[PDB]
């Protein structure tokens, strides 16, 4: 990533793995290492990310917010 | 929340998110993202959350407790 | 605890909780939250317990160990 | 291992414990608590690894990398 990966990764279904990043993004990475997407957040994101039953992703920011994220990399919403 | 999302976020049966903050609460968010309830403790909540057999939550707080709380968001025991 | 309890915690078969904590122990809680042991280590415990398939306890310390332990609280072995 | 161990250990299905410490090294270690490997990486493992379905392990290191490690301890490949 661009910064510190303090964060855990978490792996989905099809294998994709995902974290957060100090660069203030969520990073989603294919088994084979080539990125699939980026989300930006408005922080440091150290918090582990958790994938529920749908393959929504959810991980918390330093800017005060939990995000829910879909497979495809879009915003769900975020609860402040 | 109103801080930091350091914790890492957990996920129940029936599809809600925990997360602890560090305004000193856990939070419980439904899958549509409004909140379900909020449980209010005397520090910040770095650690994770995580989820019995019978559904009670567990969390540890930096006022030096670990939290159980039941599904609906009274406190079941804290031990000191 | 007896200090902050940064660690988060994990949940055995029998539904007993584990958690870390900055007094520099490993804690064993009861789900009716009575303790049932406690491991005393050489420096704060901030990372999360995991369970092997034969309930061993294994965690990390700031003493630059860590922990295997058994499921009654005597140590296994500590690798350094 | 060599400094504080941070972050939280991770189980393989053969019973092998993976933990990253400050030293800069993620730690493999047999049930019986003998070095299996250990993988060198440019900064503190604070982040907690993850073991994929064919047994990849991926961590985050404080050097800015998402690391992927095969079971016997080679690089897969790390994504920065
Ligand atoms: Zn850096
Ligand atoms: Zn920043
Ligand atoms: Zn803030
Ligand atoms: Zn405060
Ligand atoms: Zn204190
Ligand atoms: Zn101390
Ligand atoms: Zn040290
Ligand atoms: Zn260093």
């Amino acid at each position: 990533t661009g910064g510190s990966v303090h964060s855990s990764p978490a792996i989905g279904q099809d294998g994709t793995i995902y974290v957060g990043s100090n660069d203030h993004y969520l990073y989603a990475i294919n088994p084979n290492g080539k990125l699939k997407w980026k989300f930006e957040t408005g922080g440091s994101v150290h918090s582990s990310p958790a994938i529920g039953q749908d393959g929504t992703i959810y991980v918390g920011s330093n800017d005060h917010y939990l995000y829910a994220i879909n497979p495809n990399g879009k915003l769900k919403w975020k609860f402040e």
